[PDB]
């Protein structure tokens, strides 16, 4: 189609208007005196939601340029979510702030590509500074801490999470299943989790989680690449008449057999899914046997001659459940003998870090959680927030908590008061990020109907963990008042907003379709 | 789609206009000198109706923002209805009142989120105060009392209801069936009711009640979850050629067998429905056997080996009728032997509160009512109002009656004259609810063509149960004049209006589709 | 859809405009110097008609509010017709009059709901007063009297009607069939009529009468409810190959067998119809046997074991004709033996009021009428007017005649000159009905091109039955000049107009779809 | 001419919008980090000015009601000027503040004529209190100071006026005209 092209200031004013519409809709939900947004859906009833990414994903504008603005910032809130699990509003609010302040400088005659270098440097430093402040996140306290936070105040949540890790460890494998009743349930049962995602978004049966939940399925363990679909029918027809679903772990699954399986589930007979075997080369040889042992199945190897055509139900493994998402597969309760698994444990124990990881995965079991609730809505809803929190937590653990209320950010801004760049434009670029670092605190206060600059002035008069408690309307030590954000989320908010807004301010020309 | 977004006052003026259109259409029906509203329906002839929720559910506006207003208040009238069975107009009128007064304060510079806290506190207190005033609702008087009221003055109604409970008790199980002739009929026959709703709105054969009525059907009693549909065909084909419908009680029915059954009734051969078995864990084991005994059927247990494939008609139970709705299942006249049921009674009697509940349900029978009427219209129409009243009554019983004419509300408003909050905005928020509490009385009077403030002044000059009798145009003791509202309804009106309007006034921005 | 809502005066001016358009189109046909209205019909040729209801049923307006006006008054003319058979124009003209005068008072500041109470009281009194004036309608004179009138002057009509009743009695059963030639024919033959209408408007084969005429059909007499259609095929296939139609009398016919039969006639093989058996309980047991005896059929009882599957043609009854309408079934010329019927007569004669009614129906036969005519048009047309008249007559008999020219009404208006209500608004409400009572006379005169108020003044100067003879243009005694209206029609006109217009004037708000 | 008449809240929202436009244009010049306003004049070249009354006298709005708002507050800045000679911006900024806060209370259900009595009483008291705080101002140093702040922080103008009053006396006149040179 013929394109519309806009230059310089015009392009930019439009781009910003876009950002604002999205930013403004997301902002209203930030903080304890945050309000909700209603999101239409022809489909079913509207949705009420506080969740920043959820509002973001729905904004699309009519003016094609404004649209482009919104479609870009939408990525910060989106990315935050995939990494952290929370902070998507904060992320958005920082991004809008850097942009506003950025473009103001660009309009001053500053060189955008330098303003960007400044912003980026300011951020690399803020990230370092946050690692310092974080206390870390180790003890079950900090854990249920961050958890309950990312779970949105709900302490019961951060709780189970801490308990969980406190059971199978910080690296243990935790999962989530809908609760049968009103009570939450944490159980440890014979499992494993590895870093492999689905081979097609078309296997998703739970659109909500964006995941693949399968009920007591068989597991196929193939050593070769799967291109042709002919060697599938002997087994794929035996598990058709067994009523149950089927999981495929192989070197890969190529377009030919994949695309047939893809349309074979959605709209099709047997509902199945497939994922690449973990690791590569010599690891996946033994790493795949690990799964075989756990599930009580057989590995179809090429070096023994075994082919897929010469395989039965008996050769397959089994579990009571399994969940696959974008990049994670986790199996729960393997039918594998206690003798067989313990035998393979002693085998590796005998056999230093890479073998240690295989022991940890295997010996070890998988912890499960059943989100209890009164209503099926809340139920599955709560279940959601859980998986979220869990995320941040794992991340929080890997890299802790910091003072909430966005004080952490305000604190790093004064530490970097003396940061400079290679030239004056880079300097303004730093001051632009620092000034933005105040925005979460500033929005939190503004959503309470209170003077945001007056609160900020007095928090900035303080030190360490002194902050504003928006709930109770009085100042104090944020960690003592239990207002903690997880470090991974605060960091991640910052990195992502900076990344997008950094690029965004360097825009001199925009190219889109005609109205 | 591209969205329209409106801020602050503009958003709010539009939101209110919406509320008014709906409120105004509902208001005209409040009280004894209430008039009717005509509701178009391409479908059949138009509908004449006084029933507040019925008017509400039809309002949809063209201006997309105004629409949003109306679509939200529509929920108070809707919620009132699902809980109470009456008071939907009152509910609506209170909601419109809180909103009007609210937004006026918001426009004064008050902090909405505080006005909300005030309103809410004022309400929590009004609810307490109403519990005090209620006399309760216990004696068959108060019962037929509230009944006849919620039935819309019709004394004959409140009557049978009192009789009913007076038969199988307040907790007894009462049902309703269309009358064969012109006479009402109350009969007690060999039944049970438990807290479980249909597994899909697609089983509804009576669109009016929003329920599932089934004629002398067989009952299937399964101990396991029902996912696959293959174990269904041996029995589902034997009851296909028996001409009769079939009820399924199992641990659950999963999408796979559910979705097949769903399209198998509407547009399909055998008309069936399914509901989850009552309770959970060890209760539903024996609780399901209770039903088996009553219906003269067999429980298909897993721990005995019995599967659904190895089951006949003989294994199934039977009743003369059964009605399922949103969250209630009730079976009527079980074919179960008098010996078998009495034997199971003595079994539990031997076996303290949870077992007591199972005795009550079982021993005991189910009372039925046949709404008599001249015309089939009135007939089924009257039948409706009945089920309504019955509701409120059960509720009234659980938590009585209060002075009608909306005097109860006016009375609690003076009791709370001294209620205060945490700050001045919270105070205005209280005064806003109190002032609203006068509105039902004020509308009742306004629908009579009389001076509403002059009536209110003089009712507020009085005490206790002194009120205005709009029918006869003179003041007096409302309980003595027989003008009683059920407590549960007055309470419920208030709680729901407050809930919605409370949220509504905190609105600073609105996001909808383009015109 | 988005709705338009109008308030107060605006709503009302529009509502009235609607009424007028319909009223004005109907008015032009009132009285002996009434003119015709032409009614388009894409379908066939246009229709010329004097018949008030026929004009009414065609008015639909474009302005959605005006439409609502017309769609409401349309009900008076419609209701008149269903009860009386005549007077539909009068009804309409009164209704328009009450409305006009009403709304004028509402605009004076009067309280509508009181104006209504007045109107209603004035009417309850006018009805009483008319019962007084009626002379009654008993002798064959008054009968052919009212008949010939409601038949529109046609004396030949009122004639046969009187003859008829003079044959099988006032309660005898009279029917109508198209005439074979040009001569009218009255014949008495071996029949019965009971108060039961068709079980679906979809059995109608004569769209004109809105009835179900069936030619020498078989009669099925079932004791049970008919839900399933399987027990139908043994008999329904034997009467398929007998070429003739089939009538079903049973306890009921439920949706399942009904909906199959419904589409099985229109668009289908065997043309059949079904009606509920007369009475209830113990009556319908013997009351159904009565029909069996008359038709020479067998009753398929449950208490003998007989099922519908085990039934032949031989078991069924037969008649030469049968007509079913909205609420009446009447069978004509039963094949039942003279011995069998006389035997059942002696059986009941032996066996006090309820058994007396069964004797009357049975012993007794059914009188038939064949409307003779030159053209098939006139023929079937005349046939129509007949059935009409017959109606009013039966009614006239049950509750006589009064002075035509609308003098009766003018006479009751002076009798009620001293009627008062509970307050002044109720008083105006009475004067509003009284003043309206003059309108028929006033329109009759206006359609003659003469001064309506001058005629009215001089009729009101007179007494008793003195009136204006519009045909001959001179005053006199209306009963002596043969200008009589039947009481039932005059009463019914009044009651219905009052009913609708009473409601209509209480309208403060109107809600409809957007243009 | 036919008149437009507006009531209650509508009248008031419009009246306020008027006040704001004038207030906002005058406000930007208040204080040492005050900026200038440019005032068109078909007549000659435009005028640059910091002087609050000068901006005020030029505001006239198109919406006839908003106009009325502005035309009324314009009188505070105008009156200040005729009496004092300075403070016209301050005057304007106070006036806009009382109004904003006032109308907010009126919208709360307060009785306007009482809000007025309060305001007036508060002011009669503030005037008394200021008489107290004032230290008289009689020494050349103090005089030079008011002069300086008046002249947007220009020490020379202060000094120059202080010197002037010192020489002519109290019962003596000082005029100001265009000079030839730069100083």
């Amino acid at each position: 189609a013929a394109k519309d092209v806009k230059f310089g200031n015009d392009a930019r004013v439009k781009m910003l208007r876009g950002v604002n519409v999205l930013a403004d809709a997301v902002k209203v939900t930030l903080g304890p005196k945050g309000r909700n947004v209603v999101l239409d859906k022809s489909f079913g009833a509207p949705t009420i939601t506080k969740d920043g990414v959820s509002v973001a994903r729905e904004i699309e504008l009519e003016d094609k340029f404004e649209n482009m603005g919104a479609q870009m910032v939408k990525e910060v809130a989106s990315k935050a979510n995939d990494a952290a699990g929370d902070g998507t509003t904060t992320a958005t609010v920082l991004a809008q702030a850097i942009i506003t302040e950025g473009l103001k400088a660009v309009a001053a005659g500053m060189n955008p590509m330098d303003l960007k270098r400044g912003i980026d440097k300011a951020v690399t430093a803020a990230v370092e500074e946050l690692k310092a402040l974080s206390v870390p996140c180790s003890d079950s306290k900090a854990i249920a801490q961050v958890g309950t936070i990312s779970a949105n105040s709900d302490e019961t949540v951060g709780k189970l999470i801490a308990e969980a890790m406190d059971k199978v460890g910080k690296e243990g494998v935790i999962t989530v299943e809908d609760g049968t009743g009103l009570q939450d349930e944490l159980d440890v049962v014979e499992g494993m989790q590895f870093d492999r995602g689905y081979l097609s978004p078309y296997f998703i049966n739970k659109p909500e989680t964006g995941a693949v939940e399968l009920e007591s399925p068989f597991i196929l363990l193939a050593d070769k690449k799967i291109s042709n679909i002919r060697e599938m029918l002997p087994v794929l027809e035996a598990v058709a008449k067994a009523g149950k679903p089927l999981l495929i772990i192989a070197e890969d699954v190529e377009g030919e057999a994949l695309a047939t399986l893809v349309v074979n589930t959605m709209r099709g007979i047997v509902k199945v899914a497939a994922v690449k075997a973990p690791g590569f080369g010599d690891r996946r040889k033994a790493m795949l046997q690990d799964i075989a042992t756990l599930t009580g199945g057989t590995v179809i190897s090429e070096e023994i001659g075994m082919e897929l055509e010469k395989a039965t139900l008996e050769d397959l493994g089994q579990a009571k459940r399994v969940v696959i998402n974008k990049d994670t597969t986790t199996i729960i309760d393997g039918v594998g003998e206690e003798a067989a698994i313990q035998g393979r444990v002693a085998q590796i124990r005998q056999q230093r870090e890479k073998l240690q990881e295989r022991v940890a995965k295997l010996a070890g079991g998988v912890a499960v959680i059943k989100v209890g609730a009164a209503t099926e809505v809340e139920m599955k809803e709560k279940k959601a927030r859980v998986e979220d929190a869990l995320h941040a937590t794992r991340a929080a653990v890997e890299e802790g908590v910091v003072a909430g209320g966005g004080v952490a950010l305000i604190r790093v801004a004064s530490k970097l008061a003396d940061l400079r760049g290679q030239n004056e434009d880079q300097n303004v670029g730093i001051k632009v990020a620092l000034r933005a670092m105040e925005a979460p605190l500033r929005q939190i206060v503004l959503n309470c109907g209170e003077e945001p600059s007056v609160v900020a002035n007095t928090v900035k008069g303080g030190d360490g963990n002194y902050g504003y408690n928006a709930a109770t309307e009085e100042y104090g030590n944020m960690i003592d008042m239990g207002i903690l954000d997880p470090t991974k989320v605060t960091r991640s908010a910052l990195q992502y907003a900076a990344s997008v807004a950094g690029l965004m301010i360097t825009t001199e020309c925009m190219v889109t379709d005609l109205p």
